[PDB]
């Protein structure tokens, strides 16, 4: 399927315990796409002072369009030192490793795989 339909633990930055994907862009798409297809992928809302506290380069959830069955659909844009690999919508957060940090909400997305 093109889109599957995904329920994203939302994590509080200071829980995070692997607070990033690899060392390049194109290694932290693969693993955040990989985490996302294992069910081990989290999410954290992003606000002032959350990025300076996860690892570069950065995997956001960005709004792809204008929301079926409750599920925005969202697709990844990766970021290192200032520059976006991809192009889309806002924001819906930073995507991180779950290793079993509690969450405070979830997040239903239909991802673009």
């Amino acid at each position: 399927k093109t889109h599957v339909q995904l329920s994203l633990p939302v994590l509080q930055v200071r829980d995070v315990l692997v607070r990033g994907f690899g060392d390049s862009v194109e290694e932290v798409l693969s693993e955040a796409r990989q985490h996302l297809k294992d069910g081990t992928c989290g999410l954290v809302e992003v606000e002032k002072g959350v990025l300076p506290q996860l690892e570069q380069p950065y995997v956001f959830i960005k709004r792809s369009d204008a929301a079926p069955h409750g599920h925005v659909m969202v697709e990844l844009v990766a970021e290192l030192e200032g520059i976006q690999y991809g192009r889309s919508g806002e924001t819906l957060g930073v995507l991180v490793p779950h290793v079993g940090e509690i969450p405070v909400a979830y997040r239903k997305v239909l991802l673009r795989k």
